[PDB]
């Protein structure tokens, strides 16, 4: 099963990705397929998919960007019907919103079929150019058609996925506690989490003993990321990773204050000092309290 | 022995405080009697009276908004001699920015002695005028004269003392932790502390599950108290005093994410909304984790 999370779904033919023309919010915006850039924000090619209460492997796809769903056009299942972007909501009942998601006959990429007409999503002739039709389509579960898979690239961490990446980690100091802030998290590349530091003003920010000093730094990159996700995203549930850390040194007397992110295969995290902008796998402290 | 902290002080024959002429951080700024509004930020009248180890009962006294020294002209002894701002350092050795404060004989109010000069900080002739003269003058420690007398009001705690104030409340969840990040806090009257969070842009914020929920408001409080401090004061070696809760209501299934300050009495803390901007001394939550 597909869990819960934020995806950039690629085909399996071709380096082509689900593409939401322009981001656009309109309805009847067309979807499509597009070329993309590894270790970026693909700013029109994310989707989080909302699993659907006791429906099996069915769910919503609401562009991150647009804040729109993942539309059949009048749910028809003539092959080669409109897929596009449409006002919805995470959990609705329309079915031209509804998306079964399954493990195709290879086991590594999905199958995408809507849950009213029973068609699939397909990249129409494979065609990799930049805005390339997608539509639904008859098939089959099992068949090896290229055009109708899909590789579902996750892009964003649960709470528990963040909590034990932090628990692999030898910076860990013995009374470390850690607070949870939210359930889903995009996880950022390091060039943007970045470019956020940048935009944030923090770079020209002198330290100051008490009134702007380690924990103001941190502190600040913590809103400024969060500030980031509302101003830059239409969708709603989920949060964008960006932790404060409090560490001590191993000497036992001096103690710090810092951010953290992971690696680009979610399982570790990168400590980040918002004095410099410097990303370290070993900052010189062992955190005793995180929040994130 | 008087606490290393912020004061407003304050003449005890007449109501005017310790002034430094229009903020001014120009060498020669003169300190003057001036009238004052309770419950207010005075933004030229903070003094943050710093210990000088080793030598009893004598500090610094760096005004909050220049960042410059409270300093007899040229250390003289002559009665009348000015006290002005001046450039310096926390533990100068110039004896011209150091001042040995005690108690007076009326046990409440202090005198101001230079450490070189042996004479006693005077608003002459009691003057209560916006304006007057103040200098270094012939005294005693023990006299009566009210030219001579100063109430040190503290407008400052130290971590010890917010600690103190938490650990008083009824609405802390048996599992507390409290992470403290700073050693002194200027504490904030209610109508500064609201302003802040005006000027931060917050009460505009909208309410997005996850992506700018409660635990994004109040971390945007905070980090918008901390940019608030350090825009607006050029002395070193404080914080604002600003917390950030997360709580747990009494039955157990749900958890909010808050603000809180402190009274004007010092000795109690009061939570803040900053989805609205109320301020409430039960919230509905016991907190399980503070940071401030
Ligand atoms: C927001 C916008 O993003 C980029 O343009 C998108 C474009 O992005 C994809 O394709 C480009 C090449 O055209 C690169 O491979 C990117 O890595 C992709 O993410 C597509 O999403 C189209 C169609 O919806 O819209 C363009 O706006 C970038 O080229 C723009 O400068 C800008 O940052
Ligand atoms: C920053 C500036 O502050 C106020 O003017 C100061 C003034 O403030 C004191 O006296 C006024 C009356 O003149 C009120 O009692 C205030 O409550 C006091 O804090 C003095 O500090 C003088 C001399 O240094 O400088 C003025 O700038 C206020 O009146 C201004 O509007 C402004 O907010
Ligand atoms: O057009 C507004 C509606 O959009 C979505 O539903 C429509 C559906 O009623 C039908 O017109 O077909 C289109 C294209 O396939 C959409 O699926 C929402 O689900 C409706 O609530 C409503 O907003
Ligand atoms: O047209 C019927 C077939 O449709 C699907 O496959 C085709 C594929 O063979 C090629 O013609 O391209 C189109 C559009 O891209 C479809 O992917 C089914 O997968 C086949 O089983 C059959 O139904
Ligand atoms: O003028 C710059 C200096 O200011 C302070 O000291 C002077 C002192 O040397 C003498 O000129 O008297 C004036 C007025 O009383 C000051 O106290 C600093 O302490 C010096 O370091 C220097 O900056
Ligand atoms: O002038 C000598 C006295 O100075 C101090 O008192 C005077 C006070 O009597 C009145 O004259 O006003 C001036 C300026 O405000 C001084 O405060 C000492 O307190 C006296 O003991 C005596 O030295
Ligand atoms: C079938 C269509 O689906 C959607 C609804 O908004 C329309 O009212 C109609 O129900
Ligand atoms: C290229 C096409 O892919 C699909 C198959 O059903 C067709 O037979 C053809 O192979
Ligand atoms: C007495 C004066 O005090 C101060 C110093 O900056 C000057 O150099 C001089 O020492
Ligand atoms: C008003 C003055 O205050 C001071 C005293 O030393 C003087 O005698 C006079 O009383
Ligand atoms: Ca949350
Ligand atoms: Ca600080
Ligand atoms: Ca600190
Ligand atoms: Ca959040
Ligand atoms: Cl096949
Ligand atoms: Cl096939
Ligand atoms: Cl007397
Ligand atoms: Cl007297």
């Amino acid at each position: 099963s597909l869990r819960r999370g934020i995806y950039h779904i690629e085909n399996a033919g071709v380096p082509s990705a689900i593409d939401l023309k322009d981001g656009s919010s309109s309805d009847g915006t067309p979807i499509v397929g597009w070329q993309f850039t590894p270790d970026t924000i693909n700013w029109h090619q994310l989707w989080l998919a909302e699993p659907i209460p006791n429906v099996a492997d069915t769910f919503t796809l609401c562009n991150l960007f647009s804040g729109t769903y993942m539309d059949l056009y009048n749910g028809s299942s003539e092959a080669g019907t409109a897929v596009n972007g449409w006002q919805g909501t995470a959990f609705t009942t329309n079915p031209h919103q509804l998306w079964t998601i399954k493990k195709s006959s290879d086991g590594t990429s999905y199958k995408i079929q809507n849950y009213g007409s029973k068609t699939f999503v397909d990249l129409v002739n494979g065609d990799s150019s930049d805005g390339a039709k997608i539509a639904g389509w008859t098939g089959t579960w099992d068949e090896g058609n290229p055009h109708q898979k899909w590789y579902f690239n996750r892009m964003s961490v649960s709470s528990a996925e963040a909590q034990a990446a932090i628990a692999r980690n030898p910076h860990i100091h013995g009374t470390y506690r850690g607070y949870i802030l939210d359930g889903e998290y995009l996880v950022l590349p390091n060039a943007t989490f970045t470019q956020i530091w940048k935009d944030s003003g923090l770079p020209g920010s002198k330290w100051r003993e008490q009134i702007y000093d380690c924990d103001d730094f941190a502190i600040a990159m913590k809103a400024a990321v969060g500030k980031w996700g509302a101003d830059s995203w239409k969708a709603n549930g989920f949060a964008i990773f960006c932790g404060v850390m409090l560490g001590v040194n191993k000497a036992g007397d001096a103690a710090h204050a810092y951010n953290f992110t992971l690696t680009k295969d979610h399982a570790d995290i990168v400590f980040f000092e918002p004095q410099n902008g410097g990303y370290l796998n070993d900052i010189g402290y062992d955190s005793y309290m995180a929040f994130y």
